[PDB]
């Protein structure tokens, strides 16, 4: 019978998914301001059918965003989220009001103990081969509040193909053997294997079935690493110029 | 500025995107009717995300069906669809009282007149070729109102891969030149080139553009020939076991 409500629970990615940044849409167009920078000035941007498009979705059901974003990159977005929040690519779930989730940071804790050496490790050699090959790049750990997560790198060069060199090096010198890569646009990042989106959205699907028992489930994503999490939904979505819908377009011809 | 409507525009294929036959579901598994037979008895149905999926869709946006299914088969589709229909893989449209677009069926009518001898004849054909490599196949020219509009052929093996033999060898006979085709499942079809269901999503989108200007288009679809249609939409979406999300799943692995 029905318990809880019915209405979907919908899993939204954030970046090049609901909003972008200025470099990534054509200039002078009309746009509204979705993300703050650190210095607290617009850095991105949802054109008119992005901000019909999630208006809509906030209004008609459960949303909940899916985010790389650690919990201050997340708290820079300026869109009114009411259903709490995964983060820091599935290390973190957030409450409706913010507050950390401690059930799931203990779990992480224990997922990603054997890691917490090897993450600054990896991406200070990272940084080094970068610049060994000859790339001006930048990069860090990902972390929050002493747990650390995954490694992220970017280039400063404007040629994402910077990148793919480093991860075909770092792949061939095997630093990444338990781990798993993310890469689109200008981003490389390394996740240790207990830490996915994927996870923490089985997690969520979990505690809500005892709720609100089978409920349609939807996945919104632009990412091929998305696939991980929409494949728990009983549907999926991407925009049509996505880094998934380009790829599934040269699958087919 | 706003003018008219600005929810979402939803164009929804049918057959195995909001509900398929009891064969392909699990025995004993609670359902509810969806179609009905040419015989008034239910053949189609919808398990229960699939029936709170669309209620809330039909409830939240302006829904649009785009079938292969013509205009009697689509009557028996028990859904209730309030804002008109693309049927007959593109070369129909319906009206929201059910009635026919008479431009449409003006401007199909002028693509078409090329082919109407030779669907009958290559229905013919591959029924006849069908039976050289000895399968029992049936197959037929759909058309409305004299108008024939494309060739389906099935099969009673149980073996869908028997299709994929015969488009294998009239491909190589060369009797499909100026045509593009749709195989899934129990189903193989011819289409002439001016019939397709992108064609008709283009063209109801130019119509909607004119009253309710520029908001958001979502797609959803099972076959890899529904992503036509689809990529004209800003976001499309499918369910998580269809043809299609089964290529993506071995394209990224
Ligand atoms: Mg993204
Ligand atoms: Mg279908």
């Amino acid at each position: 019978g029905h318990m809880g409500t019915n209405r979907p629970l919908v899993f939204v990615d954030l970046d090049d998914t609901l909003f972008q940044t200025s470099r990534k849409m054509v200039e002078g167009t009309p746009r509204t301001t979705a993300t703050l920078d650190v210095h607290g000035q617009p850095n991105g941007y949802m054109n008119p059918i992005q901000h019909s498009f999630i208006s809509w979705l906030l209004a008609s059901a459960d949303v909940v965003p899916v985010t790389a974003r650690d919990v201050e990159a997340y708290s820079r977005v300026k869109l009114p989220f009411t259903e709490g929040a995964i983060c820091s690519h599935g290390g973190v779930m957030l409450h409706s009001d913010g507050s950390l989730d401690q059930d799931w940071h203990g779990q992480m804790a224990k997922s990603l103990w054997a890691f917490q050496d090897r993450l600054p490790a990896l991406s200070e050699a990272t940084l080094r081969i970068g610049k060994d090959m000859g790339y001006s790049l930048r990069g860090w750990v990902v972390e929050e509040e002493g747990l650390r997560h995954y490694v992220v790198t970017k280039q400063n060069e404007s040629d994402d193909a910077v990148l793919s060199k480093v991860l075909a090096e770092v792949q061939a010198r095997g630093m990444l053997e338990g781990m798993h890569i993310h890469a689109n646009g200008n981003n490389l990042a390394f996740l240790p294997k207990g830490l996915a989106k994927r996870l923490a959205v089985q997690e969520w699907l979990r505690r809500d079935a005892k709720i609100n028992g089978d409920r349609p489930v939807l996945g919104f994503g632009d990412s091929i690493t998305d696939l991980g999490f929409m494949g728990l939904c009983h549907m999926w979505a991407t925009p049509a110029r996505s880094q998934l819908a380009k790829a599934v377009e040269e699958m087919i011809i």
